[PDB]
Formats: structure tokens, C-alpha cells, sequence
């Protein structure tokens, strides 16, 4: 098996024209900013998830509710949500923001954000952005179809792919 | 020889600058959606295809009309088509289409998919989709021109060139 | 020296930011179709062009006034291009093109194609088609400027720049 | 640590969707053209740039106010500023040109460039084009943020990663 470019499609007989239009989308939410993540408190109560799984209630306790906390207690839970702490320049006075992910990308691992319910904050906590999830858009012989996922064994019989990067409008040749 | 972009152009003396606009297309057509590859049956009849080599009916043979079964038959039937089974969650109740593509590239390796004619399926199958052969077209020196397939051995004299990808936009250059 | 992307600028301290937004870009016309490269027979006279190296009139003799000899007779004549006969499926009943080429690329080495002077040919030739010369177009550190060929030595300070292709909105960083 | 396309991202566990959208720049400003870097003098004074340090004032001494004289008299001066002079063809004659760009990229790295003091020059010396220094512009699961430098150690927790290149709509894939 070749791939014309390893960089957008690689794998491990034909002619096959695959063009990965979009990755495949975990379902995602970003925080407003915070001047930091290790000391102001966003209070105690839960966080609500709604998910494939079923509803999920995340529990903030007040003990450790900065950004850093929440993220720890997230990721703890095990409910299917990965969360960090990233910094975002666009307001320098506060750049810290927490990012929460679903784990499956796909139409069907969808993750919502519906309510975060928390009281005795230093400053308020809300998801200021939120992402569907979505399936994988390529296209095969210029037929645009759809995946839950970052890799096929049905577009290339006999070959797992892995699509590393979307590239729309950069149809690949491979080989087999 | 050197290619600046082996993943856009490769191949096996002078300044030769050559751009991908669009692979070669082979002409191809798509299913409607089933909700099973292995159980619900299309009907017993026909598929027409009009090809370079003249009109080609394709038998379907009840005892395996599904779309596993039709896609075998299309292969063995040896008519210059080639048939996979996808899987495209744009309908997630019916998410299994057959796909028919031609073996060769360029507007004169033309197949229509003029006629299906079948009785007794438990579904309708029809092609939702079809494509047209279509040729490469490819710059050089600048100058936009057409190729029947994914290589060249006139572009660049003395040379084999194999298109790994299209990049419109994006001229490469090659040197000998 | 190390390049982000080799595949756009190679090279042979600091930060540098290097956006190819166009290759240099030699003059060039490319003929009308014709049905065949070694029959069909353009007449005798000359062809003219005007260049650099001032006005420069390749005679073309009936004895081998294909578009192959007169191919071959630009190529002996050593005036500062370079010919070949290429194949374009645009007109599948008159495919074979002359492409004649500067051998420099830039605004300074501009070559123009203003008179074929043919008499008793089966078949006109003509220049459908000319390109000017241009110069490359490259930012440094977001400042647009321009570069008589694909290559630079002022760019990066103490180093030899090789474009290897377009890619403009493709900001590379190269270090030293 | 793996990256789909290590010439857009590269760096030294999960599923990592990464966009770089745009580098950070550097603030930059470039002069107007000469028609030699080592002849025409721009006259004795100063040169103002406004710096995240302060007012730094540069100055010209006419013994060797040259293209050239003046870029390694900015660069002697260590202010947080690197010259060059980059030849420009867009006008033939007067193709060098003065480039001076801050060392820092980042929207809290500004620079400016207010006014140019220059008594008994050959020529006028202008800053003709100024650029502002900027954030890198990146997308984490589809969520666009802005990053000082081109790099991170908060994207891709345990990772420092890397920008090679800028790649709008291009996301790339990245594993730990």
C-alpha cells in the first residue's frame, strides 16, 4: 500500500482517489477566560453533561474549584470528557480557559453542555463556545460520504486508513 | 530528477514547472442507501452500463441480490467495472451504498449507468449519484492542458511523471 | 539551516518567515493543435521572436516543418529557448502542441512571440496562447516583494534559497 | 509523540485536532527603495522606534549612512531589532530596501517606527510599509486561540509543540 501523501491519508488492488474534506469532530466546550487557573474559585455545585451515555453530573467541590481543580475533578469522574487548561491571548487580562471534550468523534458521540450550576464563585464560570460533534466528510471517486471516524476499511478494501489532516480540494491517488 | 513535491508530482535536462489543477477522473456512480449490505435484496434482473467497449448488461441473480451479492457479480462479470460496498452515515438508518466505478481516467473511457431494471427486491436500488470520466488537467510552463490519465511522459522529456495528488494552485517545481 | 517546509523553500541566525506567494515565471506561447507531430507539415519561412538578446527570427525549412522539426529547430538555433511538442486532450482530433519557453524566469528577461511568417503550410500555426515573464513573489516577515528568479541569497542571510513551490497563505518558518 | 503533517506541527495520551491558522508575527517595517545599498547616503541623525523596553532612539552617523552602513548600525545598537537589506524588483531601479523587524512575536511585543530624523541625505529614507507585531492564531478541537510565540507546551499537555507553517483549514492530527 502507497499513499500519495502519508500527510493526509496513510495506511496498512486498484486505483483509489480519496480526498479528506473535514476530520471527523469531537463534541467540545471552551470556557470565558480567567486571569488564572490556580487560585480565583469558580464555586461549588456540578456541571452538567449530556451524553450518549446519558446524562452526566460532574460535582465541584468548593475544596478545589479553580480552573486547574475542575479540570482534575472532570478528568476524574471517567464520564467520557477530557479536559485541560489552555491560555488564550485574545484577553491578555484573562487567558486562562478550560476546554472540555467528548472522547468519540462522529454525528452519534454527541456531547452537550446544558447547565453549569454553581454558587459561591469568585467569578463566574460558563462555556463561552460549544462544538458539535461531527463525522469524517471524504470523498471517494468525488462521491462525498461520511464516517464516525479518523480511519476506514471500507474505502480501501483490504487496508486500514487513517486520515491525518483534512485537506478539501487535495484529492490523493493511492495505491495498492 | 527532482521533484519539489513528490506527494503533488514524483517521477524517474532543465527548469520545469508543473502544476496539478485535477487528477484524471474515472467515471463512477453511487447507490441509494441500504440499511444492510447482507440481507435486503435489490431484485432479479439487469444493470445496464454503456461503455467504450459497447453496452454491457449485467445479470442479477436473485439468489444473492444483496448489495454484497450484486457487487460480486458486477466483479465477476469482468466488464471493466469495478464495485465496492461503502458505508456513509449521512442516512445512519441506511448507511450502506454500492459504489460502480470505471478501471480507466479521461473523457474517452466514458461509462452511463443508463438502466436498472429488477423485480421483486425488497427495496428500490437506483444510482443517486454518478460521475463522468473526466481528464487530468494539468499546467505547464503556466499553460493549462489536458491528460487522459495520472502520468505524463511528454511534460517533462525523458521522464515518467506520476500525479500523487491535485493541488490547484500550487505549481511544483522539477528539475533533471 | 533548517526549513519548516522543504517542499516549498529549501536551503543550503534567527527566525525567518518566507511565504512564497508566486514562482518567478518564464515567457512562453504555446501553438494551436495539430492531428500529428511527424505529418502534417507548417511550410517554410521563419518565426520570430523578440527577446533580451534582441530580435532573434528562427528559419524553418519545408524540409522538416512538422511540429517535431520545427521543434528540434528552435532547440538547434540556440536562441535562448527551449521547445517541445506536448499533448493536449482539450481537442481530442488536434492534441499535439508546440510549447516554446524562455530559459529565464523575471520581468528583466521577457521574450514575445509577434510574428510566424509561413507560406504553403497543410495547416496554419499559431500562438493560441503566450505568457509574459515575472518575476517570483515572496514575503518577508509579512512584506511582499519581488525576486527575478526562484531562488535568493539575500533573504536569509548567509544562506542559498531554493523555491520548490507556490503555496501563497502557506507562511513557512526557516531557521539558522 | 506523532504529527500528521510535521511540516505544519511537529513537537517532542489521545487524539489531538490542531490548526494553525496563522503564525505570530513580528512587528516589522520596511523602507522605501535605492538604488544601491552601499552608495547613496541617507543622512546623519536619528531613527525612533517605540519598543515594549521603551523609546529606543538609533543613531545615524553620516561617516557611513549607506543602505548598508545604517542596517549594521541598528544591528550594533542591540536594541531588540535585526536589519536587512532585501533587493525588491517591483522597482528595477531602485530595488534595495531597509527591512527591520522586532526579535519577538506576540501582540505584547510591539514595535513602531514614528519618525526618521535624517538631515543632508542623497535620498529621502522612509519607512514605506509597516507591520504590527501579531499572535499566532491556532484552532484546539475547533476552537480558535491565540498564542504569543509558535510554540506550546498547553496544547498538547506533556508536549512542546512546534508551529512549522501556517495552514488555514488545514487540521492536523496529532498522538501521544
Amino acid at each position: 500500500f502507497l499513499s500519495g501523501d502519508p500527510n493526509i491519508v496513510d495506511g496498512q488492488p486498484g486505483d483509489y482517489a480519496i480526498e479528506v474534506v473535514q476530520l471527523a469532530q469531537k463534541p467540545a466546550a471552551m470556557s470565558n477566560g480567567f486571569p488564572d487557573k490556580d487560585q480565583t474559585q469558580i464555586g461549588v455545585g456540578y456541571i452538567k453533561f449530556e451524553t450518549p451515555e446519558g446524562t452526566k453530573e460532574v460535582y465541584i467541590n468548593g475544596s478545589n474549584s479553580t480552573l486547574d481543580g475542575v479540570m482534575k475533578q472532570i478528568n476524574a469522574a471517567n464520564v467520557g470528557l477530557k479536559a485541560q487548561v489552555v491560555e488564550d491571548r485574545k484577553d491578555q487580562e484573562n487567558p486562562f480557559k478550560l476546554l472540555v471534550s467528548g472522547l468519540s468523534t462522529g454525528n452519534d458521540s454527541q456531547v452537550t453542555f446544558p447547565k453549569i450550576y454553581l454558587l459561591d464563585g469568585d467569578q463566574d464560570m460558563y462555556f463561552e463556545e460549544s462544538r458539535k460533534a461531527q463525522n469524517a466528510k471524504v470523498k471517494v471517486d468525488g462521491f462525498e460520504i461520511e464516517l464516525p471516524d479518523n480511519k476506514s476499511t471500507d474505502l480501501v478494501p483490504g487496508v486500514t486508513l487513517d486520515f491525518k489532516s483534512a485537506a478539501p480540494g487535495r484529492e490523493i491517488r493511492l495505491s495498492v
